DNA sequence: CTCTTTGTTTCTCG
DNA sequence: GCGAGAAACAAAGA
């Protein structure tokens, strides 16, 4: 997921587990807790989660006063509250079970992640991850940014993917900022003028605030906290190899830069 | 059978 | 430092 999918979680999450009390927690994956599941399943049995935060990609469960367990989904991990009787399924990992249902993530990669830090830790751990700036009107500086692709010869698309321009990016709305701000994924960030920067900069929080508002998107329909988006009938380019641009008619064509898929339109994105 | 692809991150190599 | 490529892992499609 991307950052408006985790956001989405994040408020189903908070809508309907603060307040309880964790009973006992189970690990059939425990390797994917890089803090040590046993010591997890011992410091937070028994503790009530008070909140649910997120920066940029990362889900932050607040347990306890002191605790903060930092869940990144990666490409395929999926939370759902089920009933304590629920069967399980093949690549469920670990619950955190209440006393009237359970909280089950799955993640068919094994590529998510689980570690627990105390609350003083967390804006360390942040800084030390080098995520930049929510993607808002408040925390987004235009100024800086502008700044940082000035000096910059790293292709555009890239760049945005590194997390540290803007937090919450990745393949899908970095493909869709990019056609609505009318820039080529390939461009080196020190040829654009400051026109397109301000247009990238607005389009980067418009799409994701809509992208929030929407539910996020959901490509392929699946049972799970996070999965009644609507922002999947909104996309323009990606996943869209060889329909017409809405803007121009144009093909949309598909590349592979730095490793990924890449969908834009050539009339509108120029190279 | 092989190869490519996939909402992410983070590593080695040269 | 940098980019290119790949790995962590599993499944689906060509
Ligand atoms: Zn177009």
């Amino acid at each position: 997921p991307e950052l408006p999918e985790v956001e989405t979680v994040r408020r189903e999450l908070e809508k309907r587990i603060v307040g309880q009390k964790i009973i006992s927690i189970e690990a059939t994956y425990p390797r994917m807790v890089l803090t040590g599941f046993e010591q997890l399943k011992k410091e937070l049995t028994g503790k009530t989660i008070q909140g649910i935060s997120r920066r940029g990609k990362y889900l932050i469960f607040e347990i306890g006063d002191d605790f903060r367990l930092i869940s990144h989904l990666r490409m395929e991990g999926k939370y759902r509250l089920a009933t304590l009787d629920a069967p399980r399924e093949k690549h469920d990992h670990l619950t955190m079970k209440f006393a009237d249902g359970q909280l089950i993530y799955a993640d068919v990669r094994k590529f998510g992640t689980w570690e627990l830090i105390s609350t003083d830790q967390v804006l360390p751990y942040f800084l030390k991850k080098k995520i930049g700036p929510e993607p808002t009107y408040e925390d987004f500086d235009e100024k800086l940014f502008r700044e940082k692709l000035r000096k910059s010869t790293k292709k555009i698309k890239p760049y945005l993917l590194e997390q540290t321009l803007v937090a919450g990016l990745g393949n899908i709305y970095v493909d869709e900022v990019l056609w609505l701000a009318k820039i080529h994924p390939e461009k080196e960030t020190n040829q654009l003028i400051e026109s397109s920067i301000h247009l990238l900069h607005d389009s980067i929080i418009e799409i994701l605030q809509k992208a929030i508002k929407l539910g996020g998107s959901s490509i392929r329909p699946y049972s799970a906290l996070g999965s009644t988006g609507k922002m999947q009938n909104e996309l323009q380019v990606y996943g869209k190899t060889g329909e017409k641009c809405s803007r121009c008619g144009a093909e949309i064509q598909k590349i592979k830069v730095a490793g990924r898929g890449t969908h834009f339109c050539p009339v509108c994105q120029q190279k």
